[PDB]
């Protein structure tokens, strides 16, 4: 049993009431048979009809605690994001230990106990509804996931404090568990392990693993097979932003850019294509290797997409990404460049702890450049020189219509004014 | 004994998010956390408690120490007019234009409501565990108020000093002269054992004020903005009502360090102001530059 | 037995060829297992290497499932095949759906591969199952079945099961058999029994041209579940709609808020979405809800917590609509044959009121004759002159059909009776807000309207007034209602209680 | 013996979708199309040919039966500007002048002729179905299609020889086809008209082809429009002048109507004269009581509703330049009157030059298309935009 944290009513707040809808006989008998082996196995506990609260309720029942929910002190939101598989270090060996009624398993303090109600309606209306109270930690209540997690983080301590090499994530209810020990010894943690967490009350799975769109391979990380499909548009973009992650070069600007249905533009259909003809490729990506360094690229795919590549030895990518310059207002290229390093160092920290060596197409001239005239203050953390095919400047160099006259004397969709600076330079 | 300091009236807690930050800062902040908590200082919180400070690392002239400064503006702001009426100490005339202290506050005990309140979290790289958190069962560093509650201690006891030379007044914003600055220095060593014992011309001249342009009440919203107009140019204005008066980050944050001081002088109080830099960039590197508990408010 | 329709390629394209990417052994034992299968089934047939066509196989496990399922990406094939005809994407609405008593579910099994496919287009479905080491070639294989995700297979089976269901439907008059994807939804008015026995030899039938049905046993239970409707035998439901309550809304979050409102409005009366959607002018970016949109949410939540239901139709009555304001904007209609039952109830999103309620007739009328055929005798809020002096006014032709009037408490009406004819004994006034008059007293869209309003609460109950920009007579000629805008707002309401007031338009000379 | 048809070079097939149908009109399309199918002018079809073209039931002669007029525009536009120079079709201008002019319904005799059987398959209709019941029936046609263009075209060799004996035994009888449609145009009486109208229709009767609105020629004139003389002077009515008078300046040039603004004098009230400003009235009077036909460039009749039950009509061929401009005086319902209106522009416009022009017609495009078929009894089908939005109506 983990010790109940203290669970208190929003001051200025009562229980919920709520009232219920009957259903079929065929539906109301599966649910009153479920809820007899439920208590036959002592799962939930009979509220007595004196109890005022209430909350709806609908072989899967469905609860709508949202009338509990409105009156819940808020609890710690649990951590949002997905360990990105780069920041994973190459482990010799790897577990799931999926665990089943994880959030179930947590019990409820008494205070709280009494705010849940269930009314299941009974034929021949012997009864205007049966009132049950969940004793367990319900679906859906605002803090069923962080009470869930803290209960884990304790729940663990004793087994991941002992042993500093063994690593741990935690994702929701499964627990994935890597070990640098030989087969042998593991064998004799992971039954560790599954006995502790039976002990506190809490057939496996094979390699390879495939997660989130992120199939798992032990050198190699590749995103799940990506198909290009106002909804289309919605997958269509959808779809290239989880490929960007591994395919290097995905483009999405045209997408963008154009959001009754209207088909795909003239260049969309080419486009699409120029992505598939990326997307037939198989591409992969390689854990990253502590003892050493992480390098940083910077390209340029296409213009308004600044394409940028984590890599640890040349040639094979720990991770790809696309900054989206076309998205906003378009700015000096050098400026659209500082936007996108700033994009880079944001997800080097988050996911591997650390900043990253740029190499990046803007010479050291430029970026001088862009320092001295900029009203801004940003900065690059470290520059390093790499030729690339794209190489892009300044064009200024540092309604008074006469400027057009001195320009003859020596939006993206308007190139005039780039007319008159291909005059000008 | 403990005197209640509360949140202003119908006013929610304090939330903010912590910006991720590099890993070797964590180790740091890990080991002083761990530190604490062998002290009995700071304790576990469970899901329980909805609150969360940010926590930054700062080290101070490479002393191979690195700090758990908390960003505590929020919570401060919802208690910063229950700390002054309870407790108040106006900044002194003399400082101005004038011809530490915090480390005792961990013996101070703390009410349950604020207590609960002031909850700081350790980050966790790439998500790898839930982050750890904490809550301070003793006085904080980095509350406007937190002093006032042990004020008392220190002024009662600095008094005496001050009995025998009135040449030095000293203002309390945070935990933190007349006299020759090198006899000063010496009667500040003889303080700190002290302390031991307590324990086109004609056009650029009009062009040159474009180019500048492009006594303390309480009821004064005293602003001190610093701008760099490039590298070349740096445009240091302070302000009280619209149109009334290296790297490039940690120029920028250096010198805004400095104007916040400089507000806290003339005004007792931090100056509430927008950085020109980027906060997103500006966030990237804050972490850095910033060595005292003073927060601005960005 | 099915015959084969002519399938070809189109005109000018040769048979597209595709190489297969090497996949992971553990794969690769699932899908020879599932082709040895088939094989036996006869779906599938091994292809000698003399033909040069091969398409790409990427193996796909669903959640919860044992074993690893083939997924053939036939898109190079739908790239080049003979365009077929469309299956309707329209599904048959429940309030359509005539009362029958008895109305029996029925599920083909392997439809797809109860087609045959012509001899030509055999040829180009060929595969090629990944091979490791090289040390084989690979398994090579082709459909003699119709394949999943072809451009026109399920047109084909549609073709193949509506001729097989002639005969049937001819010779038995009273059964209807809706078809939907891929299930026959059969129904009678006759005895239970007797209905049973049709069911099973319409069953015999089917599986005599080779489309397996489901046991008797099997069959679905009376209440249905389909698409979003609950089809009890006497009513028919939106299926229970729960609305998040999430703080912070994700803009799809909104989109689907936005979708299920719509859903659930076509039983649920006064569902309002307009305010929703126009916070929905990244897609992650969050946004915060004005307080007339959480009111909005609150009285939708409000309306979703009653059950409703609606009534299937019954051909001897006769449709009557009546339309309802719900809001400046919004009109919501119901479309009852007999009082206090409504066979659906629905919602127009929108500048006079009456313009308005025209296109709201023609939205009504479109949506019945698609559902029921029969346009419904209408019932508006307007009264029977405000329509007359509409239609012989306004510049474009305009119907509405037969209309019998009902009293509500927020009636349409126009607020204002401009003047084409200039009124003696009254002053006239000339505008730039010049405000220029007979007496002589004097003082770019929004000062065109505005010198308007400034010259008519400064004229009095009667004047006359000029001005030069036909955006001012449009604006009052339209006679907007809404009065969204302030300064628009401010224009209609001087306008209002005045006994006549002439606007004219003066050419630039 | 099927004559060769093919689409125009690089044209794509007919793909249209069917617009839904009352109940009545899907039953009467129901029985009407099965004993066609049952005779052999059309028959089923799979789902291997993707083409459609509507599918429309009016009601004909106020008459107790159903007519059915696919909509074969989509298909015109292809296949008859290749058939046109192909075959070719001449215009009789004698058909103007005439004293009576009256239309016949050919329709019957193009049943009998056979159609390619490359070309059958661009011509499919779509029967629809009422709540998704079914897939709707589809039919093709495997005979010559009444209502598309180039029926005439291949018929006429077989109609030159029908027609041949009358046209020979009177010489004043002039006669024009187009679109299952014969007009016979004639000098003589009305009563001396309609005999030979019956010999005509009992000679078509007596060769085997299968057989009223009169259209009375040199009976329209274009009506001249000048603005009313005032016998007392009135500022609304001069500013009403003045406003008509610059927009028949954009009609016909040389209009001078400064003489009116002088009288206006600036500021004046709205109800309250020189000779010279006079006179100019008088001389613009008579002056306003191009007009050649290029015939490449297609006829355009917008439509103008001055309401109280009365309509205008301008046919142009290019914009400001009006080859013909009347106004049709209306006995109602608006749709009934703007199909009224449609139908008579677009049988004068037939009988003056050959083609029908295209229409901007005044209704919303919803409007129009759930009402405009109940209204309809011709079996030609002009091109019309659904919706002019604005008004674009000057002060008149
Ligand atoms: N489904 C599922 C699933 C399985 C394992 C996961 C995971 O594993 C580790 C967990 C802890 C430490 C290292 C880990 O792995 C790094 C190295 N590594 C990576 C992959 C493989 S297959 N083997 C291997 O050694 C971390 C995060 C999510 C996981 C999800
Ligand atoms: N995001 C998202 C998403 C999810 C499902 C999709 C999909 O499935 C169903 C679509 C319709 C009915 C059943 C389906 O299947 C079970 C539902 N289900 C759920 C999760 C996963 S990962 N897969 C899956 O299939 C078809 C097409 C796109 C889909 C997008
Ligand atoms: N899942 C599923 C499912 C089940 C039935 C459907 C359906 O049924 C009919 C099919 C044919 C005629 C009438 C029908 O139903 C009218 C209304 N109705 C409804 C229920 C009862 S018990 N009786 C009754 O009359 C039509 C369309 C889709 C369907 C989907
Ligand atoms: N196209 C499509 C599509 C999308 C979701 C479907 C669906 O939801 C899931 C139910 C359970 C797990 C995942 C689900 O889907 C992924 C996350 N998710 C959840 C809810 C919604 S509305 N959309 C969504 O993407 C169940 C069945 C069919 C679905 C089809």
């Amino acid at each position: 049993p983990i010790e109940t944290v203290p669970v208190k009513l929003k001051p200025g707040m009562d229980g919920p009431k709520v009232k219920q809808w009957p259903l079929t006989e065929e539906k109301i008998k599966a649910l009153v048979e479920i809820c007899t082996e439920m208590e036959k196995e002592g799962k939930i506990s009979k509220i007595g009809p004196e109890n005022p609260y209430n909350t709806p309720v609908f072989w899967r029942k469905l609860v709508d605690f949202r009338e509990l929910n409105k009156r819940t002190q808020d609890f710690w939101e649990v951590q949002l994001g997905i360990p990105h598989p780069a920041g994973l270090k190459k482990k010799k060996s790897v577990t799931v230990l999926d665990v089943g009624d994880a959030y179930f398993s947590v019990p409820l303090d008494e205070d709280f106990r009494k705010y849940t109600a269930f009314t299941i309606p009974s034929i021949n209306n012997e009864t205007p509804g049966i009132r049950y109270q969940y004793n367990v930690l319900p679906q859906g209540w605002k803090g069923s996931p962080a009470i869930f997690q803290s209960s884990m983080t304790k729940i663990l301590e004793p087994f991941k404090k002992q042993n500093p090499d063994i690593v741990i994530y935690q994702y929701m209810d499964d627990l994935y568990v890597g070990s640098d020990l030989e087969i042998g010894q593991h064998r004799t943690k992971i039954e560790e392990l599954r006995q502790h967490l039976l002990r506190w009350g809490l057939h496996q799975k094979e390699p390879p693993f495939l997660w989130m769109g992120y199939e798992l391979h032990p050198d190699k990380w590749t995103v799940q097979p990506i198909v290009l499909p106002v909804n289309d548009i919605q997958k269509l973009v959808g779809k290239l932003n989880w490929a960007s992650q591994i395919y290097p070069g995905i483009k999405v600007r045209q997408l963008c850019k154009l959001l009754e249905v209207i088909p795909l533009t003239e260049e969309a259909e080419l486009e699409l294509a120029e992505n598939r003809e990326i997307l037939k490729e198989p591409v992969h990506g390689v854990y990253y290797d502590p003892s050493k360094d992480l390098i940083a690229e910077i390209q340029k795919q296409g213009q308004g997409q600044w394409t940028y590549q984590i890599y640890q030895e040349p040639f094979k990518n720990l991770k790809t990404g696309k900054y989206a310059r076309m998205r906003g207002a378009h700015t000096n290229d050098v400026k659209q460049l500082t936007e996108a390093v700033q994009k880079i160092t944001t997800e080097s920290i988050v996911i591997w702890g650390k900043t990253p060596k740029f190499k990046l197409p803007i010479q050291k001239e430029t970026w001088e450049t862009w320092w001295t005239e900029y009203w801004q203050a940003t900065w690059i953390p470290e520059w390093e020189f790499v030729n690339t095919p794209p190489l892009v400047k300044l064009w200024y160099q540092l309604l008074q219509a006469i400027y057009l006259a001195l320009q003859d004397s020596g939006k993206s969709e308007s190139e005039l004014v780039n007319q008159i600076i291909e005059q000008l330079i």
